[PDB]
């Protein structure tokens, strides 16, 4: 070493989905919901497996309320005080499932996590996000959380390789968050030169996780519905959206609108603005209501299935044949 | 699966046509007309095989009138009332061959289609356009239209693979419309991640269709005459132009001028304006087309001369005295970028 | 078939020149002149083998006068009247070698060509430019011009393949003009979809021509000195510049100034080449770059450049 | 001839670093310092191996003062008069190690170089920069400097191939400056068509140098910390920054301000503004006549440094290298499409 990996890793861009013979009625005959039985928490899931990322500007209760109307999952950002949770939980009883409480490895975070899980029981999911998901320190933090909440479904990331995927599933995690570099506000590649193309990561990781009867989440990398579809077809059980959800009303950030061409604030989770307030800080153009964007995404996914012959999202990858595009 | 296909599919951009020794006089000695004998309708065709797409903004009678002056085909959009057809057919007797009536799988559409074919018996061509040309529901619908009009030449699409090409040809269609994703106002790839590079599609499909003694239409993907040339050389029997024809006088769209620059709208068969402007029944017609803007091009008149002109040169350059020989003489060179 | 060619043809952009160990003093110890003995006209050449393209806006006498100060060749555009030639020839006796009279296959053209060659015997070069250099109508015409002027060095193009290169050399031409598509004001690819990457063309054609003891000219495709260097290293005997020379004082076109900057029309497509001022500097800039290329590769003479060339493939750059 | 090289050379852009399981605490548990024992000068080094390029606008004493606070090396541009050196050396006693005196092959240059090395013996590094580092001439100049200062660590460049790397190491140089073309103000490729992708160059050259127990410097090509990281992982012992350091306060160039934004001129070593500003003798200093450009004013280098070192620290955490030495040893490059 250093040695170069012969096989070229490809991204969503380098690929397309080949249409296939089917018997599907209309795009409406498509069921975008899925039933999962998590390996470790032994719990069950049901709903459209698209998650709003646990970023300050995206994982907001205001956001969760809408995604809930469509059965979409939400990983609430790790900032809301125990009070807002109880408040939200109060005004939105039903939308408590399909919601995850986030947390880092930090003691403060873990203590703020317990507090919330103890207070609101309707929340059976935990979202663990460390800097380097390949850190032994993380593997242990994961186990610990496993023991302390043996019946909560655990989402832990991020990684981009099958190996660390298995390690984490065995050390206790239920869903592994796949993705390093391809994020919108994410800039690992510029600042560290470390990364891994989403598509190749998802395919490789999804495979690993599935062998252990576990699941993965395609975290970051999507800019359009097609990518989300590509992600699902690649094997992702859940697709987590960050930037694609930023810039809406229900979204976070300051509506610092420029010459008609309005721009809302969008800081990463470890950004310069997140640090100073509690990663790049960018201006996502105001997109209005998430309401439509969700209909637009689910809409696209529905078509993808029709085109491929999958009556239900579960059949999507099973019927997926990726074609390689020049550019 | 999933499985990634090893072979990289390439587009018009990834390729060029290699010049070849010939004995051609001048670009004028080139005949861009073709004679076809359709497999199922058993009918015959003759004219330049370039079709104006059946999009609201392109497949207009106003457009058809001009293309007619040059022998180009027109797939009239699925909106004109039986009256306008009647009118058009009236004022332009001759231009009724080389004209196709379009339709979706919807009952309303099919009833409106019959009405037109019964009324104007010069329109011998039908253009069937479904969302997913891979659905059995389409194969089915095609079968029906075949029976109901056993002697009309049927154009049905779209697909991008030889298999579904054969399926449709056997199911009764005469010409298969090839193309998914590459369209201008088309955005299948962005919204669904589904697509297929035009060049590879055309080559693969053209081959399939030809084996069953059928034909194909390269639908969408062309932005310049060279692409149309590339398409023909790739084996396409007909090349259908959409965006390349949008933005003209005879074209449709709103003259939404901007910054001392005259533009024109471009959406098509499945967009928000298609849904808005149509009584309903277009949602599953094509992805949901993007309503893009196209700078005002003036008269199609020129553009046509510009296209036919380019195709003529392509043939001169390759040694094809007639379009029929273009692909026969085509050798594609791969470009790095 | 129709078949796709497996081997990917690459352009100047897809490649670079690998530095090499040498004993060269300074960039000044580099000789950019070359001696050629043309296969058919049996004539001889000597000077820097870079030619100003025979385009209306580039192959001007005004341009030729300057390039002459540096030993560069000029293919005069086929428009100047027999009078201007006689005048130019008059005021610039010496600059008559390293000058070519251009012409198409058209009878009118050939007539005007004769008149000029007859009137000015100090011009020993003809530049034949047809639309499709692959047409038999051209091979023939070439054969004719050969007979009618058995001792003039003939430049004929364009083509992009070794085959047609040989055909033309045997048909009588001395230098084959290589290039279809890559031109600046050239837009063959957009309108016809026909073309061929310069680098691959030059390499392939240069090889062909050289086997028959003939020569080629890399016509079009260069945008910077490095490209010209790349072309020479690729095997081109002469490099013909069109756009890179447009937009100067001595250049043609109309100085259509806009929004604060000065531009000029370049003529296919009609494009605006921002006014660059005097060709004078551009020439020194080009020769300069070629000189460095040789130093870095170890070629003391332009003749050794390709001999010492190893192209590295680049992802981009 | 000529022939095209089959193997495609790739740049920093065509690649990424694959994360790896590790036992690292936090990004803080990473040591970015390295100990080197130079092959010829037999001297020793210790500090963070990132060097500020010896360009007029970057290798300034003002710059050196700050980089010194972080243990970064500085190749002082070859213009400062013997007086300024004296002064700098005076007011900043400690910051003399980790500083190199630059010079071209020109007599004037060498004459000036001696004068500085004699006056300030605390300066134990020499930076030799010729136009074409492949000229047998340079090789000789190198051998001469070796003899005249048998105990100074010599940095000589630039080249991009293992062969010339060995030649130079054997002729006497300690560190070989790798890089031709990829520079910011560098424009070798546009004017000469000559170049070589940084990544491939560094890997190939680093290997060569290391076999002879020598070292290399990745010169130019970096635009972000990730590139610097990529360079180190690729095998570079030192990474020299030019453009990434231009446009700061401590930087050189003219502090222009236009359209409400403040900038700084960033001219090359052989640029036109260099030849016109310099006394003479810089025309063959670097492989091409550099372009003068406007780098947007970046403020204090102070921060940029913390930002770079910061990024490198993360790269190591991600890969499992506790010490910068282990970075390449643990590096696996994933080839990327885009
Ligand atoms: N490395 C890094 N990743 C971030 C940061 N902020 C957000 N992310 C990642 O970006 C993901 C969303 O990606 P997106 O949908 O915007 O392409 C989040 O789920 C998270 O994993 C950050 O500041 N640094
Ligand atoms: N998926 C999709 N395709 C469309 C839509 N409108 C037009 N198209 C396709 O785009 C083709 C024209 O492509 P173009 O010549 O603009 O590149 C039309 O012939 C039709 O096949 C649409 O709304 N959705
Ligand atoms: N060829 C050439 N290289 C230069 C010139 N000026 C600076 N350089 C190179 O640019 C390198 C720094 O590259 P950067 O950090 O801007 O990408 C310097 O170390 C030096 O080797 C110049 O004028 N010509």
């Amino acid at each position: 070493m250093p040695h170069i990996d012969n096989d070229v890793k490809l991204d969503f861009k380098d690929v397309l989905l080949r249409p296939k013979r089917s018997t599907l009625k209309s795009r409406s005959e498509v069921d975008l919901t899925r039933s999962f039985s998590f390996r470790n928490s032994k719990q069950t899931y049901s709903g459209v497996p698209i998650i709003a990322a646990n970023m300050d500007t995206v994982g907001t209760f205001e956001m969760a309320k809408v995604l809930c109307k469509f059965s979409l999952f939400t990983a609430v950002h790790k900032h809301y005080s125990l009070v807002q949770w109880q408040e939200f939980a109060g005004q939105n009883p039903d939308c408590l499932e399909h919601l995850a409480a986030s947390s880092g490895t930090g003691s403060s975070d873990f203590e703020q996590l317990e507090q919330i899980l103890e207070a609101i029981p309707q929340v059976k999911y935990i979202c663990l996000d460390v800097a380097n998901g390949y850190s032994e320190h993380f593997v242990e933090f994961v186990k610990d959380v496993r023991k302390r909440f043996p019946q909560h479904t655990i989402m832990a990331g991020n990684v981009v390789t099958g190996e660390m995927v298995e390690e984490l599933i065995l050390s206790g995690a239920d869903i592994i968050k796949v993705g390093i570099g391809p994020g919108s506000v994410c800039t690992t590649r510029k600042k560290t030169g470390v990364g891994y193309p989403q598509l190749s990561a998802v395919m490789e990781c999804a495979d690993a996780a599935h062998g252990l009867k576990g699941h993965i989440i395609s975290d970051g990398g999507c800019s359009c519905p097609g990518d989300v579809a590509k992600a699902f077809g690649a094997g992702a059980d859940f697709v987590m959206l960050g930037g694609m959800l930023a810039g809406h009303s229900e979204s976070g950030g300051e509506l610092i609108e420029r010459d008609g061409k309005k721009y809302k604030l969008f800081y990463g989770m470890s950004s310069e603005m997140a640090m100073k307030k509690y990663g790049k800080t960018v201006e996502v153009p105001f997109k209005g209501d998430v309401e439509h964007t969700i209909r637009d995404i689910l809409g696209g996914i529905r078509s993808t299935c029709t085109y491929v012959g999958a009556a239900k999202l579960k059949e999507l990858s099973r019927r997926t044949t990726f074609i390689r595009v020049t550019q």
